[PDB]
């Protein structure tokens, strides 16, 4: 067996294999819009893809990546919380069965319909693999996903589904320009977190963009489409494959806007 989303592997059996799932500091958490503060130290946040290199997308039996070269400093984030520059591996995303839910994180208890993460790491670090030991090792940045006008930058995306149904499967997915995922504004909330799936590693400064992008309801129904099974077994809809909000303990979320 292995965790998943299910009844009988979902978010309340991770802390069995997984005993951090109890930490001081993991992620999704609710963002309390009216305690957030604003934070004049925060520097202007700079997202950098111009040279991003997609290589190619996976279903993992939980989401679908859209893996990037990473071997230079081709696509990276810095600025706001961050010191020195994380670079982008991969995005993915989370979603619901029903546009009234899918998100991980929640504004003042709101769940959008889903989240992209843009996953980067500490280039102080070498490699992901030693980022991922580190409490400043990664950088996440979270979009909220809400369902309305089409998001024209994600059909690509959306159009490579059908040949990655199900776990295992891959595709190429050169020259995809992520920038096409972003929404018009970079104003953002901002804490220290987690992985949001297993092993759920201490190791995450969360970006959480204010502004949602809006996606179609065609599009979010072709997500819905995908399988959590490999090919040949039972047929299980990657549908609901978020963690739910976790206590916020010793934390202060900051707003990078007044
Ligand atoms: N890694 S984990 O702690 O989340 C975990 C490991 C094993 C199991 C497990 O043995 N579950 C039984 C089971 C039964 C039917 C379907 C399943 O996916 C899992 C559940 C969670
Ligand atoms: N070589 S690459 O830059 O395209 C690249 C390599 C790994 C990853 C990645 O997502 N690594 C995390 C990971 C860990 C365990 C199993 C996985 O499939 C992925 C992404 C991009
Ligand atoms: N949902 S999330 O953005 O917090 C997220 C990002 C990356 C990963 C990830 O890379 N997982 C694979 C991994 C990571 C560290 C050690 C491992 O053995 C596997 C998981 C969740
Ligand atoms: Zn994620």
């Amino acid at each position: 067996h292995h965790w998943g989303y299910g009844k009988h592997n979902g978010p309340e059996h991770w802390h069995k294999d997984f005993p951090i799932a109890k930490g001081e500091r993991q992620s999704p958490v609710d963002i309390d819009t009216h305690t957030a503060k604003y934070d004049p130290s925060l520097k202007p946040l700079s997202v950098s893809y111009d040279q991003a290199t997609s290589l190619r997308i996976l279903n993992n039996g939980h989401a679908f990546n859209v893996e990037f070269d990473d071997s230079q400093d081709k696509a990276v984030l810095k600025g706001g919380p961050l010191d020195g520059t994380y670079r982008l591996i991969q995005f993915h995303f989370h979603w619901g069965s029903l546009d009234g839910q899918g998100s991980e994180h929640t504004v003042d208890k709101k769940k959008y319909a889903a989240e992209l993460h843009l996953v980067h790491w500490n280039t102080k670090y070498g490699d992901f693999g030693k980022a991922v030991q580190q409490p400043d090792g990664l950088a996440v940045l979270g979009i909220f996903l809400k369902v309305g006008s089409a998001k024209p930058g994600l059909q690509k995306v959306v159009d490579v589904l059908d040949s990655i149904k199900t776990k295992g499967k891959s595709a190429d997915f050169t020259n995809f320009d992520p920038r096409g995922l972003l929404p018009e504004s970079l104003d953002y909330w901002t804490y220290p977190g987690s992985l949001t799936t297993p092993p759920l590693l201490e190791c995450v400064t969360w970006i959480v963009l204010k502004e949602p992008i809006s996606v179609s309801s065609e599009q979010v129904l072709k997500f819905r489409k995908l399988n959590f099974n490999g090919e040949g077994e039972p047929e299980e809809l990657m549908v609901d494959n978020w963690r739910p909000a976790q206590p916020l303990k010793n934390r202060q979320i900051k707003a990078s806007f007044k």
